[PDB]
């Protein structure tokens, strides 16, 4: 069975020019831990499959923090990738974040010609890319942003909708108080399909270490903050 994931770096938006070299920035989302690779470094560089013309990244060659072989993608784990290119005039280009799981092994990412909302700046777009045969379950990484936006795409498989909302409160609620109001959080759950009480319970579980002492994690909203934001009653 195939451990490579493929990238079509030939049929691209006009702005990408003509591809010279291809890179794959792959990271863990849930159920696994991967070390950070270097943007467009040795570890990320893909080779062209002469048979098909597709570039590929072999997940079996991933290494863990200790430098040992990771053993590939895990069952019950979520990942994400950015494919980037350097074109023949040395300009960098990159896809949006695309979700990735074991069922994608052997499949191909292509540019759709569409865009998705950039999670850092809602006035900007990323180039949309998705899977040829797995787009129903993996694709552009849906995200909840620092401003409380819910961007288009696929959600992680092994992370619940309530847990994703709680993660967003954890990351953003204290630092962006004015975007994380009870009514925006309310709309976040509705668009993401998370029941507020489920979010509250998920929050309490996923951030028990962090809620323990505030001085260690000022940016982690205490449960009293979370209940009110969710309109819930821990009672």
């Amino acid at each position: 069975t195939d451990t490579k994931i493929y990238f079509d770096a030939s049929n691209l938006p006009a702005e990408w020019g003509t591809t010279k070299t291809v890179y794959c920035h792959l990271y863990a989302v849930a159920g696994d831990d991967l070390p950070e690779t270097s943007w467009q470094g040795k570890a990320e560089k893909c080779k062209k499959d002469t048979a098909t013309g597709l570039y590929y990244f072999d997940t079996a060659k991933l290494k863990s923090a200790d430098g040992t072989n990771h053993g590939g993608l895990k069952d019950n784990a979520d990942y994400a990738v950015i494919f980037s290119t350097i074109d023949t005039k040395s300009q960098s280009h990159q896809t949006c974040n695309v979700t990735l799981g074991k069922p994608c092994l052997g499949d191909t990412i292509y540019l759709t010609g569409g865009t998705v909302e950039n999670t850092e700046d809602s006035s900007k777009r990323d180039f949309a890319a998705t899977w040829k045969n797995n787009s129903d379950n993996y694709g552009p990484k849906a995200a909840i942003t620092s401003l409380g936006h819910v961007t288009e795409g696929r959600f992680p498989i092994y992370l619940s909708r309530a847990e994703m909302v709680a993660q967003a409160i954890f990351n953003w609620a204290v630092k962006n108080p004015k975007n994380y109001t009870p009514e925006t959080v309310a709309d976040i759950c509705a668009q993401v399909e998370a029941e507020p009480m489920d979010v509250y319970n998920a929050y309490a579980e996923m951030y028990a270490t962090e809620l323990a002492d505030p001085a260690a994690y000022p940016d982690c909203a205490p449960l009293t903050t979370v209940a009110t934001l969710l309109g819930v009653d821990p009672s």
